[PDB]
């Protein structure tokens, strides 16, 4: 009865990503790591691990579609199917598509989170991580992009940081919203709600927001309404979902304040889902992240 | 923090790593690259990453190195993402056989165009390990020396002088543990630092483009600890009796919180008073409340 979340990570960038989830304990979902490369395995301790691999997007399509029916059934049964390629590329990105399709024809709630590469990293040819965005937005329910360039303007970050925010913000790209749903906190949501600002919506962006101290919830919410990340398109999403993670001393006032932030930042016609998480590792900081879906006309 | 990553690619280099996991090596990422999947899943590393399964089967690269190479460079981007984010990465191998001498040099350079402080350290073959091995680890420690800031070789022959005089067993723990020592000797400066605190920064300013270099190590319990251990430091046959010509050095001394400054500063004007003239050194400690009444003293030396 409450929600089935499964998370994939498909390619070295996919199972590191959710090695990375393990290590960092998040909870309330199960992990399946899928290797698409014949020639390596990166190994994974998910509790469920399947290789397909019998650097190349094509070869990464073919290798999941041979094993379709394999796949179909790790993923019977979930309420939420989560895919990532994570960060790079690799026969990931061409696997990614083919797990999505085969969620949301089992009727999950697909969810896909891919990075755009720093344009530091250079292309390689094909337009392949562009097409590798659109062959993911054909067979998902919500896409959600995080452009690592605008990792870039969150100071003077260094090249060391520059990886290891892009790792944490692809991390939250699952967590913030898995928390919402899975993990207790003052305010509550449906599962329903959430299928109904994601369930066919299309491309989505988040932004992210911390703060200490006096009146926290209300500076880390205008952080995360102001991301780069979310690259300006708050005014114009048609579906907003918000969440608040902190200590369980949270005041309701102070919840409420944030929550009443993001409804002025928001369209006007916007479906807005609103929760908290209690999150007491956390200290006195608070930690909020922003999803934004749609668009207006 | 410092990120710092420890690669151990090949046999010799994933059993290096699980011993220094066993002694708690703390700080640091560990990272076990291997040819041999049923060796990857006895080993405790935090990344494993199995390569060349089409071309070797999942049993080694037969000593060869030109296997070991490309079964890497096959596998660059996924390494290339193991290691993103890292400032330190240390690459370590057992030379001379397929894995670690032909990897080494790519993992190593992946690190080093990530612009990550690239340290090397490595085991020459014993040379009763027979003349191909021996030859295969000269070619492997010239390309790798290629790719590291600094390449730390450890002649496993100078091994059989220390210790006790047994078991071929015995050797390669003997190897593992060296090559701990001198990952901890560094890492542990950075990590978990003493009264004369050495950070990252230093650490990158000495180790930076130094080359090849060699280490010593010792230690000494009760009256005169600090002294001894310097004494058998700098004197390790390790050292290759090319110490007192080395113009670089760096030297950590790690003992528990009951170690004086009085203590850390009469090891280290030893360690001075026989170091070539115009030698940079660099002196920093560890707080390790591990060690007991033990000190340890660890030395890198470069550019002869
Ligand atoms: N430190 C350490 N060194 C070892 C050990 N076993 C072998 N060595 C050393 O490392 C060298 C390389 O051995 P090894 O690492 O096992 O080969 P490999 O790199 O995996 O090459 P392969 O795939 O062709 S079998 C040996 O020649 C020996 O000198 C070990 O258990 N510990
Ligand atoms: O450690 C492992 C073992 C495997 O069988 C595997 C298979 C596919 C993907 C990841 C995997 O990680």
């Amino acid at each position: 009865y409450l929600a089935v979340i499964k998370v994939v990570g498909i390619g070295g960038g996919g199972v590191n990503a959710v090695n990375r989830m393990i290590e960092q304990g998040l909870k309330g979902v199960e992990f399946i790591a899928i290797n698409t490369d014949a020639q390596a395995l990166l190994m994974s301790d998910a509790d469920v691990k399947l290789d397909v691999g019998r650097a190349d997007p094509e070869v990464g399509r073919k290798a999941a579609e041979d094993a379709k029916d394999e796949i179909e059934e790790l993923l019977r049964g979930a309420d939420m199917v989560f895919v990532t390629a994570g960060e790079g590329g690799g026969t990931g990105t061409g696997g990614a598509p083919v797990v999505a399709s085969i969620a949301r024809k089992l009727g999950a709630l697909t969810v896909g989170v891919v990075t755009r590469p720093f344009s530091f990293e250079g292309k390689r040819r094909s337009n392949q991580a562009e097409n590798g965005i659109a062959a993911l937005r054909e067979s998902c329910d919500t896409l959600i992009v995080i452009p690592n360039d605008r990792l870039l303007q969150m100071a003077a970050v260094s090249l060391m940081d520059a990886f290891r925010s892009a790792d944490e913000v692809l991390l939250n790209g699952v967590q913030g919203i898995t928390d919402l749903i899975t993990t207790p906190g003052l305010i509550n949501v449906d599962f329903a709600d959430v299928k109904g600002i994601m369930s066919g919506a299309g491309t989505a962006l988040m932004g992210i927001g911390s703060a200490r101290g006096e009146g926290r919830s209300l500076k880390a919410a205008e952080i995360a309404i102001n991301s780069p990340l979310l690259e300006a398109s708050m005014e114009g999403a048609q579906g907003v979902l918000m969440s608040i993670a902190g200590g369980s001393d949270l005041g309701l006032f102070e919840i409420n304040e944030a929550a009443s932030l993001v409804q002025d930042a928001a369209h006007p016609d916007a479906n807005i889902i609103f929760g908290t998480v209690i999150d007491d590792s956390l200290g006195d900081e608070v930690r909020v992240t922003v999803i934004a879906a749609g668009f207006d006309v």
